[PDB]
């Protein structure tokens, strides 16, 4: 036990608003990194039925607000999906309309099912459909909804409010007339920035964020089957490409990366862990993963966490149909600061016993 | 008051099966317009600091002799051991003769010495000298060790460390040099002496660190260079003559997570009041004043140290006559400017100066 | 009319006795106020273009067979075989089985194919398949040969080369590969299929080189590119519907020295005219019309060449009724962008048109 | 001989404005590069002499104009000192004065003897001594003259006119009202940016070229001396440290970049060749160099050439003094297009044959 000399001298340093960094729990400093989120697999049936399932339970007050959150078990407090990743299932019917305002957190929208579904950013108004998704970047006005033509369309939104938060630089307002106007022609980003390594001559735009602020899943499909002929990809993750801010070839927000990768036929990637949260989309096919030695088997449409520094796999087990994954990440803030790691498992043929 | 239907919490419990949560249940958005402050606003006098920081040589075992540092405890954020935000901070002594262990990891530290004389550090092989009001990086990654030089006197001196953040971020990592320490032949104060001078650099640069290559920042040249500032400028109505540490090889900030400022005021000046969305840990240089934070007013001394928390009012004051004060500190700022989360508001009200709360 | 003292003349030889001058017997400024053209414009008619490259094969000695390329020759620019400004540009052909050894140098060249199927070139180990209206990068200091496939026809492609800005900077060098030809195992398109992707990058980025990774532009997508950009914008008033290839990685310019532009004209657009500091290069990638460049009328269709000279007034125009024109062009302009002498100026007078001068 | 075929077949390509390739100087692609300028050294003691005297001998008219530039043999028709860099030698006397304007051709004026030197740029005034330099960006407002108190003033002027003209990108305009208006306080710009690794928290800067504006003698010295403590520098240049833009680390302008080096008693560097122009000032003490097997004995404020690709060695012939070489150079534009090359000399001991 300490002696009364000390426990007079913590005592002291109590008074002057200090400690001894002795007395302290020993992973201050750890000798690496544990990740305090946990795995977590959301199904498509689950998500589908309930996310609708409230339309019908929702009062006339909290209009949306309306928004099935993936709480993380262990990231209760904070509402987050993954690390200091916020994410939530949203649904909306033609000609339905949500209005204008900004704030510090980023964001993307990742359109599941439906048709007719809009964004305007900044005056750019965009259309998505299945597998399209959409930023809303850091203190842009934006404002979301349905084209009149459009059918009940159901999407997912990843936001990086926890990790604005506890950085405490969150900023909020709304648009000071509900609504943003705009003669800007309909589609205009992807429709000029959206060519194969081609940008406009003169490029009047100069803010830190991607221009193109629509990533087609035609065109990115076309482009992992092209990027199929040529290389095997990654053996942790087959087939992977990163979107990008084609000005800079840099990400497409300051705080949030995203992919999508192709798994062949049968294939089943090794193992690896990273620093970074990862949120996965199951944007065609059908297979199972292994993070953390829990199996999660998944369909289309399909969503799972991948806790920082967690050994990870992936398994397409269609036997002769690719399967597509999106996936939405922290990468930039850890690549920014320093603080990418990456590991390869070298037990077994490098995979995960499964218990 | 009124509690919803049975069909609404049957839902919510149907909700958490499948871990998820109807997202108006939540309560509180705990204020998304404007940041809320989590650290509060702590004074820590130099009095005090020293007198209790020696006194732990005595009292400490024979295990945590590598651990003996008073570190600066915001009341407001002990949970996670830091001393403003997500920086910790810390007070150690050695004597003459002591010498510390290398070791490697992810945080990056700053280590500003407030006492004594012929301090060293060594950064990969780079053996640096250190001075009262001198400081030395030890970034992400690097093989870094402690101690005096046989020449020196008993050292006092604050470390910086972007812990709390790396944490946080989960992305911490941290081993001991497999001999102990480290074994170096270049010649000592090598990193200043190579890249210290004035918009210089060597014509072959064969540094390829996302960090600086300069790792010792010398008070002297500082404050000939803030002398020589006055002389064409009055600076920032907020900070007056403010000078930040650059890379000098980028002219960015020093480290990827951590800033640092020197700044001097003019005999008399009281600055105006701002606000910002960084954490500010200042230790005093020189001179003697007052600084009011969020509304307390901290009467500072030489090599005192107090902290500002994120979007709070501070502005600071030089009681001196004839004397100009200067003031170090670092800071969160890289990290608010890379992820584009900075901000910046003046005190429009009461001519740029906050109402003093006793 | 009026020579000056004796004194002075003196002077003058004594200056030159330790090689100087006086400044002010120089006579002339060449005009220091704006940039004078050194180049002319020129055309060259494909018909002529196609018809004198074929006749160089039964007429090309036992030597010289690896020389054989009619290069166009700037009257203004002989002496340093420019086409255009620093520039250069010829005319190759090779048919189904012919193929070139691999050479690197210092100047960095494009190889646009104006006719024919199955071309290909090696660049670095990477081998690339290219059909008409296609363009390959061939970078400083790489490694590269050509040739026609098997399955492939008759080709006829077109050349363009910084070679005379290069040996104007006193910068060139070249040597032929030790083994002839290159070894590459390496999957066929490898490049145009791992970084031709809209706004994709591999999340593994191994390329470390300052120019573009992607070294295949390909005319089919390019095309529905402008397509697509026709749908939400009218683009500059000075070229329609312009687009720049780009490097995919760093979003600058595909290689240090020459940036590339396709542009599309609806039917019937004429264009407003303009001065800048580059030198361009277009050739015809589609359709049919006219341009004034500097006064001259050039009516071009499929596959014609012609340049515009630095700080020359120039406008396009679609002669067709109901089908689009595209100009493929090679330019100057990441010299001119690095350095700082970027400059472009509007025709004001006579609606934006020049005055044709027959 | 050529075929009566082959003759009408070149006439037939020239009517078209065309050639054949194999027709031409075998080295339009060359195996390596060959300077046409030649390397020239400068006597102070005949700059000095001459340059006065043009004083008395100038007409009423071209008022400066006055200035005695450095006519490489080789490179007479564009006038320049090396490769496609222009130099000239001009003095004034106190309070004489010369009217603003601003040029694409960017310059540095480096102060060789007197004082009381300054220099406008874009209302930043600054006032320069012996071996100081001030620079002049391209499209900047600037003026120069001396102080109303200082005595006569011979500097070295270093421009890329010929490299504006040959890219043909020069142009030129007198000030609309002749002299710049301004009430910056004197000396802001060295006072402001120019400590070691020191910047103002908030850069309101937002130019390319360097915000530092005026390089200092004594602190380049003090520097120098600091940098002997630690290393031995480069065998081809000794301790040789380069100017820098403090914004970025990157050169001082775009076009143009500065170095100082220090040569320790007796040192003798090894030989090397480049593919950048350089055209040394002897700042202080005495020795010689040679260059293209040509040896030039060089003594305070003399000035010598270096042609691209040309060996070149350096040595300094005193006792117990350090020698210092100013230089400035062309090794931007090579940098940033990716023509740098460098060589080391293996014959000798890495020293050349002087004949
Ligand atoms: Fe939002
Ligand atoms: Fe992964
Ligand atoms: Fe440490
Ligand atoms: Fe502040
Ligand atoms: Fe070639
Ligand atoms: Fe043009
Ligand atoms: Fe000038
Ligand atoms: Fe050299």
């Amino acid at each position: 036990r300490d002696t009364p000399e000390l426990e007079a001298y913590y005592d002291d340093l109590a008074k002057i608003e200090t400690g001894a960094l002795w007395t302290v729990a020993n992973d201050i400093e750890p000798w690496e990194p544990t990740p305090k989120s946990a795995p977590v697999h959301w199904k498509w049936s689950d998500l589908r039925r309930e996310v609708l399932r409230a339309i019908d339970l929702v009062r006339p007050e909290d209009a949306g607000r309306r928004v099935v959150y993936l709480r993380n078990p262990q990231r209760k407090d904070v509402s987050a999906a993954c690390g200091w990743l916020f994410s939530g299932i949203q649904t909306m019917k033609a000609g339905e309309r949500a209005g204008a305002h900004r704030h510090a957190a980023s964001a993307l929208r990742f359109i599941m099912e439906g048709s007719g579904a809009y964004t305007i950013v900044d005056g750019h108004k965009v259309e998505l459909g299945a597998n399209d998704f959409v930023l809303t970047p850091n203190g842009t006005w934006h404002e979301h909804g349905i084209l009149e033509s459009g059918t009940e369309c159901i999407w997912q939104d990843g936001l990086d409010i926890p990790l604005t938060n506890c950085l405490e630089a969150n900023f909020y307002e709304v648009h000071p007339n509900d609504y943003q106007t705009t003669d800007i022609p309909l589609n205009d980003s992807p429709l000029t920035y959206g060519g194969p390594a081609l940008l406009p001559q003169l490029d009047k735009w100069d803010k830190p964020y991607s221009p193109l602020l629509k990533y087609s899943w035609e065109p990115t499909y076309e482009a992992l089957l092209n990027y199929a002929k040529a290389s095997d990809g990654s053996p942790y993750d087959g087939l992977i490409l990163r979107y990008t801010n084609p000005q800079t070839g840099g990400h497409p927000m300051l705080t949030m990366g995203a992919s999508m990768q192709m798994l062949r036929p049968g294939e089943h990637t090794k193992a690896h862990r990273h620093t970074g949260n990862v949120i996965y989309n199951v944007a065609k096919g059908q297979g199972y993963s292994i993070v953390g030695g829990k199996r999660f088997d998944w369909s289309e449409h399909d969503i799972f966490c991948v806790p920082a520094w967690t050994w990870h796999e992936h398994c397409n087990t269609q036997e002769r149909d690719d399967a597509c994954l999106f996936s939405f990440n922290d990468f930039p803030v850890m690549e920014k600061l320093g603080f990418w790691a990456e590991q390869a498992l070298e037990d077994n043929g490098g995979h995960q016993i499964v218990a």
